[PDB]
């Protein structure tokens, strides 16, 4: 009937919904894991470096010191970021 | 001379991932773009409120609503722990 039908209706848009929302709630493992990584990652850039001084290489060297910026950038970013997804980017990828 | 076949290497190797940099810098602006499209949902649920009243159309009324709390919750829910 008319109000049965837009009601199925309201149901089946809302709870497409609630599988996102039940992951943004959930206590999750990695947290700065993710972080852990990027950490990980510049300590090892920053051996690299060491190594590329101690045989004059250059082109090692360069590649680190390049390398050395976007870790940077991208770990300013993380730690920037909030405690908020922010963005409903969670919906569909 | 081989210094060259390393800048190249170290060229190709670092460009490779610019892209990557340059995705994670604009997840800020979509963040500012997702606050100012909140707000857009936000007055869009309200005008459909008055508008199921004056309709008596409550399924819309509760579907927006509900949206509303659902969408609130994912992009502003702090994140546990």
């Amino acid at each position: 009937m008319e109000n049965l039908i837009g009601y199925v209706a309201a149901f089946l848009t809302t709870v497409s919904f609630l599988p996102a929302v039940l992951r943004v709630v959930m206590t999750k493992q990695t947290r700065d894991i993710s972080r852990n990584m990027y950490i990980m990652f510049f300590l090892g850039v920053v051996l690299w470096f060491v190594y590329g001084i101690l045989r004059s290489d250059l082109p090692i060297i360069l590649a680190n010191v390049v390398t050395l910026f976007f870790v940077t950038i991208i770990l300013y970013y993380k730690l920037t970021e909030g405690n908020q997804t922010g963005s409903l980017e969670v919906l569909f990828q």
